[PDB]
């Protein structure tokens, strides 16, 4: 386990957001790219708009979230950037929704999409399990997640790390709680059934949201909506981010061929030509029916499945050659 320096996060009080942002980063399609000096600095600004500049102790939060950083590993795309890129449009839909969600949650979700992907290899779930990993053989299913949460619980019980100590031992435990169940809900794996549940629930109009499971159902598919969201970004940054996501896909393609495997054509850089008609498969099936339901149930998120709309027919030009 790690931890972080003073000069690090001493640096990060005196951290101000640059004043022509703060219209720009309400905005869903906001881009965290060419800012990356300010990625924490972001966050803090985030957590003091989303609760307050007093819903934590100001020093101990700055210790947070630069060991957080110093925990995502130097990889393309599951790195510090897909994790404050994440913890925005969490923010984002908490500002749009204001009145539905707890204090409790607020805090509890921002602070799980941070650690979401945490200590993150650069390999998927099947590979590990596949061939034959320490991590896999902890964890059975949702393996990289469950590191993940637990690289979280691991940073908050360091040296006056513990944001959530001045709470009360169950709203503590129950936060974490809260933490625990939105990070385990990053397994896209998981989404499949859970969004198709809210779907029926909603239809039939059985979705309540004072029902406990309900909202955690609700929750997961925001934490999906949230993983996924490059695809909501304005086209050019969606772009360089599917060429982020590619690199870290096809290495571990490069090391199932290192063994004479075929990675699956996702993982497979021979298969090149092939990925805008993935993508397109993929808004399909995955990303269109996260936002639409998503929208439905909290109307206000609707920017993120018109962007995504907008996006997916630019694929289709890609791939009909304009
Ligand atoms: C923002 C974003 C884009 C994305 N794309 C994928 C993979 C989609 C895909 N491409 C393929 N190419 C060839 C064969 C199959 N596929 N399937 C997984 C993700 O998590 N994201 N996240
Ligand atoms: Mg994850
Ligand atoms: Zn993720």
């Amino acid at each position: 386990m790690s931890i972080c320096t003073s000069e690090e996060w001493q640096g990060l009080m005196q951290f101000t957001l640059p004043v022509r942002l703060c219209k720009e980063i309400e905005l869903f399609h906001f881009d965290i790219g060419p800012f990356e000096n300010m990625w924490p600095g972001i966050f803090v600004y985030m957590v003091h708009r989303s609760c307050g500049t007093s819903c934590f102790e100001l020093e101990k939060l700055c210790r947070f979230i630069m060991s957080v950083k110093k925990n995502y590993r130097r990889v393309p795309y599951h790195n510090w950037k897909h994790a404050v890129t994440v913890a925005h449009c969490m923010y984002a839909i908490l500002q749009n929704n204001h009145t539905l969600f707890t204090d409790l949650e607020r805090k509890g979700l921002l602070i799980a999409c941070l650690c979401h992907d945490l200590d993150h290899r650069g390999f998927s779930n099947s590979y590990l399990q596949k061939f034959d990993h320490p991590l896999a053989a902890l964890y059975s299913t949702s393996t990289m997640e469950q590191h993940h949460f637990s690289q979280t619980v691991s940073i908050l019980q360091l040296e006056g790390h513990n944001i959530f100590s001045t709470l009360s031992s169950s709203e503590y435990e129950q936060v974490l709680e809260i933490i625990r169940k939105a990070i385990i809900a990053t397994d896209l794996a998981l989404y499949f059934g859970n969004r198709k549940q809210l779907e029926e629930m909603y239809q039939t109009g059985s979705l309540n949201l004072n029902n406990q499971s309900h909202r955690d159902r609700v929750i997961g598919l925001m934490m999906t909506a949230c993983d996924l969201c490059s695809v909501t970004k304005l086209w050019p940054v969606t772009k360089l981010t599917a060429n982020d996501i590619y690199a870290e896909f096809w290495a571990e393609g490069d090391e199932m061929k290192k063994l004479g495997i075929q990675p699956i054509p996702m993982m497979d850089r021979d298969k090149k030509d092939e990925v805008p008609q993935g993508q397109l498969g993929f808004y399909n099936a995955v990303a269109i029916p996260c936002y639409t339901t998503l929208t439905q149930i909290l109307p206000p998120t609707e920017p993120l499945l018109k962007a995504c709309r907008d996006n997916l027919s630019q694929w289709e030009k890609v791939i009909r050659g304009e």
